């Protein structure tokens, strides 16, 4: 029996857990499978996982002396670096205390007369709590990529999701699946280490440079001493990546012009950034889409010494999300012991015990095969557990058709269970959002204990008009899920939060 279950000891497990123990000194556990805190950072630890947010802001806000005190080698943070981080913020708060590593959750069943949480572990500790948080985070479950005869294979299969330690890459023929975000930094990380790679890219994408250098200890010494001043600008900003949000429409400047913004962008490098600090339109308008994607069809071009080559690994389509970050990726193609195989126009059909085939019979010896191959989205996580709420029914049947919620925290028909990085949630650096979400959903845990409540639920309609709030801004961009950013979704849940929570059943003892 616990005031409160947190399901994951990541970002938003450990946040989630620190702030229910000792600020609103609620009594709480933390589940995690993983042995050790980090979530994905300690189950992702391939070459060259790197944070996409700058180091100085893919970090808690909330304790202002371990700013100070951080760690700032690079401008973007390993994955080492990140769980060294989060060891020494569980170190620091003594969390783990209040974390059963290697236990996975089962089930939770919503008790309909006690008003509370019936958790039952895979070992089959069954746990009762009145609240439910569940930081689960975006990713799920890995891919599985579905390949006629990966049994055979009889070299190294390895996944991403799951890198296992003291991997050599000297002496082998490696295969890489995958050129997603993972797999590109993957690529950058391992070409040059190994005697042969192939690349079997399904669908080509857009990169730009991360641009990921040493930090000075002057340059450190400026992001702390103005570090108050840093997170204000978070708080209001769209994306939180400390960057200066344009308005500049991209048509609205000479050619000469707009290649030399794009060219600073492409200097200092970022994803985010190219696509929302060189001009403000870019994820809106066409024209400017187009002439962001033809600025780096142009680098793609240039980089790429071998034209047939450079054409394979551009992108078709006629509108670009979000591209990539990577450091050093479009270089790789052009050593001798790097090959590009468009694998849609040349898929893989069968793998035998040495070797990926391809369509046109040509048999790739690889002595390891490495799958990069991506995670499921938001509400695999969530679907994935036995979650029954009222009438007993299952977060399965109830998001059959689309995930969706009330702030991207709370569930119509599903009581008392908070959502940390949740879906529905905005668009913007995980650790602004896991902080606004974990400080939002004590206070109305804090609200219940003082207003001798018990029972906490979001409205069906209060998630349509969530969910219609998202398809309007949402319409309003190219992407063809909360948007319009993390300033925004703050003040839409202060809205709720001061209107006494509007579109909430707050249902008393
Ligand atoms: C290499 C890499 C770089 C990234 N870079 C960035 C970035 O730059 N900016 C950014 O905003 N985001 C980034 N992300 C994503 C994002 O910041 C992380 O996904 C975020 O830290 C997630 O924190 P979380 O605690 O919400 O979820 P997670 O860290 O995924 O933790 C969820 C935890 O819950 C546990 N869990 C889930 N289901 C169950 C169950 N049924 N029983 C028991 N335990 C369960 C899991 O073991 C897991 O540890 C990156 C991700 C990766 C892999
Ligand atoms: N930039 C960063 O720092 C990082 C960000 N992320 C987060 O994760 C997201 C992307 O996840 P990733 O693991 O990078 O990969 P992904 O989710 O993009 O994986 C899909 C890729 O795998 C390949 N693929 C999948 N199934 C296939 C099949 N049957 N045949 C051939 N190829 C196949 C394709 O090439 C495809 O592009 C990002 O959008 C971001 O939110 C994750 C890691 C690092």
């Amino acid at each position: 029996d616990f005031d409160a279950i947190i399901i994951g000891a990541g970002f938003g497990g450990l946040y989630s857990l620190k702030k229910l123990r000792d600020d609103f000194n609620l009594k709480v556990r933390a589940f995690d499978r993983a042995t050790e805190v980090g979530g994905t950072w300690f189950w992702n630890q391939y070459p060259g996982a790197l944070s996409d947010s700058e180091t100085h802001l893919y970090c808690y806000s909330w304790d202002k002396e371990l700013l100070q005190e951080m760690e700032i080698k690079r401008k973007y943070i390993s994955q080492p670096d990140v769980l060294a981080y989060l060891k020494r913020v569980a170190d620091k708060h003594d969390l783990r205390k209040d974390i059963q590593f290697e236990t996975g959750i089962r089930s939770a069943y919503f008790d309909e007369e006690n008003s509370f949480w019936n958790v039952t572990t895979e070992n089959d500790e069954k746990f009762t709590a009145r609240f439910l948080i569940t930081a689960l985070g975006p990713l799920s479950s890995p891919h599985l990529p579905v390949i006629k005869g990966i049994e055979t294979f009889k070299g190294e299969l390895h996944h991403t999701s799951r890198w296992p330690k003291d991997v050599t890459f000297s002496g082998k023929r490696v295969g890489v699946i995958g050129t997603g975000s993972t797999g590109v930094q993957v690529i950058t990380a391992i070409a040059s280490q190994v005697k042969h790679l192939t690349v079997f890219q399904r669908s080509a994408q857009y990169s730009v440079p991360i641009g990921n250098v040493v930090m000075s200890e002057t340059d450190v010494a400026k992001i702390k001493e103005n570090y108050d001043q840093i997170w204000e600008n978070v708080w209001n900003s769209a994306l939180g990546y400390g960057l200066n949000e344009s308005t500049l429409p991209t048509m609205s400047v000479s050619a000469e012009e707009r290649d030399k913004i794009f060219e600073k962008a492409w200097q200092e490098g970022g994803g985010f950034r190219f696509m929302f600090e060189t001009f403000g339109d870019i994820a809106v308008d066409e024209t400017a889409n187009i002439e962001a994607q033809n600025f780096i069809k142009k680098k793609i071009s240039e980089i790429v010494k071998d034209p047939f080559v450079a054409k394979k690994l551009t992108p078709t389509d006629l509108y670009a999300c979000r591209p990539l970050c990577d450091s050093g990726y479009y270089e790789i193609f052009n050593r001798d012991n790097v090959s590009l195989e468009d694998v849609k126009a040349n898929p893989i059909v069968e793998i035998k015990e040495d070797c990926v085939v391809t369509a046109d019979g040509v048999e790739h010896k690889l002595d390891m095969l490495i799958c990069a191959t991506g995670f499921d989205a938001v509400d695999g996580s969530y679907k994935r557990i036995d979650i029954r709420g009222k009438d007993g029914i299952s977060i399965k049947d109830h998001w059959k058709d689309g995930p969706n919620s009330y702030l991207g925290m709370m569930v119509s028909n599903f009581p008392n269970m908070f959502m940390v990085f949740g879906p529905n949630g905005p668009l913007a650096n995980s650790p602004p959002i896991i902080e606004t979400q974990v400080r939002w959903i004590a206070d109305l845990i804090g609200y219940a204990e003082d207003h001798q409540i018990n029972q906490i639920e979001a409205t069906k309609d209060a998630v349509d008009n969530w969910t219609n709030t998202c398809s309007d801004i949402a319409n309003k961009t190219l992407f063809a899920l909360y948007m319009g950013g993390l300033k925004e979704y703050r003040n839409q849940i202060s809205e709720v939060s001061n209107n006494n929570y509007k579109g909430c059943l707050l249902k008393q003892s």
